[PDB]
């Protein structure tokens, strides 16, 4: 069927893959398939607004470990000052406050996210096994926007995508959230398109296997 | 004790308080004290920057009846809107997603809303009663940032103030999460002041009165 919600989703984590990283930050922005199928008439931006109706989440996690230098040089946070901020750790409640997030959206729910499959997906599926979680999100989907932007048009990188078809870099903002606002606004370019295929390629989130194990 | 977390607050409804409305949206910016009295160097914006670390939630509310002519014209939505983009009522889970948002942060929790006294505090005491969910922010406080900001200071519309402050308008954003952010940029002005004023008036959350009952 349809995906009736496309929740763009995007994390910030310690290190790459290959660290064995935890995440420090994560944005979900839940938009209705309406939004991307039946915008609202205006009386002409560079740049389509986000739309009025949106449900927004954008947290900030403690890990159980230091990021690498890279790591905070690029996403702009580090364990220490995560904890300064009195942040808690990747547990139960995060996983139940995400679950409910999600179930206030209407299913099926597709998450997209830019690189998903090497980066956010594997992650996420991670951290809930940490949890003992490991089905908690089996009803999603899920889409790699690099699968999907390049099969609907060069560099695939988020920036590149957004000055392609803006004439413009995006907003400066190296967070989850703002890489979020930047992924939806390359969505609602060509939006109509950009849901056909979705539909037809979303993935049971249940596929995705965990970055790492035990 | 000092309050660890501030969290700014901000929420549509379907109408003033004389029309017994309901939520129809909702803003909650969890900063953590240390972001005021602590703020990092940097090497002279008009209007301060967010914090890097916050917590946000920003959902939409499908209301039980109409909004009024006037509440859809300030809002920017409507129950017809808010039902195409399958908004969910304030139910359990709702509740729920708030509660576990909210134990996220640090504790004592502070909410902080413009005229909370008339329209936040209230609204969100009738909804939780509503769900027989009476004393499930007990735990919280609450200051008005009206009452603050006369204080340490006209029009107190949070426009006017931020144009007094600043020296030009807010961004052009009628929306929760838009007068949340706008609130914050006017908290972070005098940060160590507002910090000290809300720490000596902070409000127990449960003295705050529904604004209406079954
Ligand atoms: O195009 C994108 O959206 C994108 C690009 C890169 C990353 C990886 N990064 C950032 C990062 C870049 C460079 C060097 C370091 Cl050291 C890092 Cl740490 C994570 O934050 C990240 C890592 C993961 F393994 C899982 C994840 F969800 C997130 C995430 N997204
Ligand atoms: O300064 C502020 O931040 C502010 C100012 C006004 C309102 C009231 N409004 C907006 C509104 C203005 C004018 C006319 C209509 Cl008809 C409306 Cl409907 C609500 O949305 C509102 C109503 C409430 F009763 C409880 C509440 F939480 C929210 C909220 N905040
Ligand atoms: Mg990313
Ligand atoms: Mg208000």
């Amino acid at each position: 069927g349809h995906m009736q919600t496309l929740i763009f989703f995007d994390m910030e984590a310690t290190g790459l893959p290959s660290s064995r990283p935890e995440v420090t930050e994560l944005c979900l922005l839940a938009v209705h398939r309406c939004a991307l199928e039946s915008p609202p008439t205006s009386q002409p931006p560079t740049v389509p607004p986000p739309p009025r109706v949106v449900d927004k989440l954008s947290l900030c996690v403690a890990p159980g470990k230091a990021c690498s230098p890279a790591a905070s040089e690029i996403t702009g946070l580090s364990t220490a000052v995560l904890a300064a901020h009195g942040r808690q750790c990747f547990d139960d409640n995060l996983a139940n406050l995400l679950l409910a997030f999600l179930r206030r959206q209407p299913q099926p729910w597709c998450l997209v996210a830019h690189n998903g499959d090497r980066y956010d997906f594997p992650l996420l599926q991670a951290e809930l096994a940490m949890l003992g979680l490991t089905s908690a999100l089996d009803g999603a989907f899920c889409v790699d926007s690099i699968t999907a932007l390049k099969a609907l048009e060069k560099s695939y990188s988020l920036g590149s995508i957004y000055t392609r078809l803006y004439g413009q870099s995006p907003p400066d903002s190296h967070t989850a959230e703002g890489d979020v606002l930047a992924l939806l606004s390359i969505c609602q370019w060509r939006p109509q398109a950009l849901l056909r295929w979705v539909d037809a390629h979303a993935r049971p989130f249940g596929t995705i296997r965990p970055m790492y194990g035990v």
